[PDB]
């Protein structure tokens, strides 16, 4: 699709078979989720946004359908006021910004 | 243009008689630049983002060339830790995502 920004670019995500609203986002390095469950080890990360940082949980080689475009790679999970879909996946399912 | 998403979105922007370097910043409800001068009234904002809130300058009718396209909408001013170029000037030069 084509997205224009006169709204949050919310769409829809499917992870761990339920699915979930995020927020597209080219300003972010990262994928970060609110609190959830997900499988395997998980290993420390801090990242930084407006007022601060937070420590998260990172887990690798995580499968994730987003807007139904299927990606497998490293998912955040913190106290993150909104699920976010920052560029590692937004570069899996072809993501470009246009003007 | 198109602008690929494998490094951040920055930009070159010029406000105020200024050039600066800003992130086209799709997650951004706002614009937020770092501390600067800006002419005409202001009032305070709180915004907030990852790490929590800050407390902002909000200038509004501000002019904004981004990437050589001419934009006018609010400003907010404050201890971002980078500039960035939120939807409501992302709209305004025809900015849309694409996959
Ligand atoms: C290199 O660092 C990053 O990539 N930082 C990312 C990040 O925070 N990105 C910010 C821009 C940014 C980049 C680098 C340093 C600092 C900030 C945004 O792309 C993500 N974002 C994601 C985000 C969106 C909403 C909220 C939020 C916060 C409080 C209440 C409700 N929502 C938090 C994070 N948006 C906002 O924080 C915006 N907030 C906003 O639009 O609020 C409606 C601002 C900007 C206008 C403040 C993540 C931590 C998500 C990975
Ligand atoms: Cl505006």
């Amino acid at each position: 699709p084509q997205i224009t920004l006169w709204k949050r670019p919310l769409v829809t995500i499917k992870i761990g078979g339920q699915l979930k609203e995020a927020l597209l986002d080219t300003g972010a390095d990262d994928t970060v989720l609110e609190e959830m469950s997900l499988p395997g080890r998980w290993k420390p990360k801090m990242i930084g946004g407006i007022g601060g940082f937070i420590k998260v949980r990172q887990y690798d080689q995580i499968l994730i359908e987003i807007c139904g475009h299927k990606a497998i790679g490293t998912v955040l999970v913190g106290p993150t006021p909104v699920n976010i879909i920052g560029r590692n996946l937004l570069t899996q399912i072809g993501c470009t910004l246009n003007f």
